[PDB]
């Protein structure tokens, strides 16, 4: 497993279930971009699909993900939270 920083989703992926992270994350999780993935909180797990970088992200060590995702895991933009591929 990995860890990310949380942040806010573009808008236009908000209600999507998706998060972004980069490649290099993905790779290390040995998951593949369109694949769920499980993210833990301080809640339940949550699977959500993963989905590219954006290019100015990239290296960025974070996870983007929407306002209903950040609340049904109980996390906050700017905490760590585990990813399981």
């Amino acid at each position: 497993p990995m860890k990310l920083r949380v942040m806010e989703a573009y808008p236009e992926d908000v209600g999507k279930g998706i998060v972004r992270m980069d490649k290099a994350s993905r790779e290390k999780l040995g998951v593949s971009a369109g694949d769920l993935v499980e993210i833990k909180g301080s809640k339940t797990p949550m699977k959500l699909r993963v989905m590219e970088a954006y290019p100015e992200d990239v290296g960025k060590g974070i996870v983007r993900m929407d306002k209903a995702s950040r609340e049904k895991l109980g996390v906050s933009a700017g905490d760590l939270v585990e990813i399981k591929g």
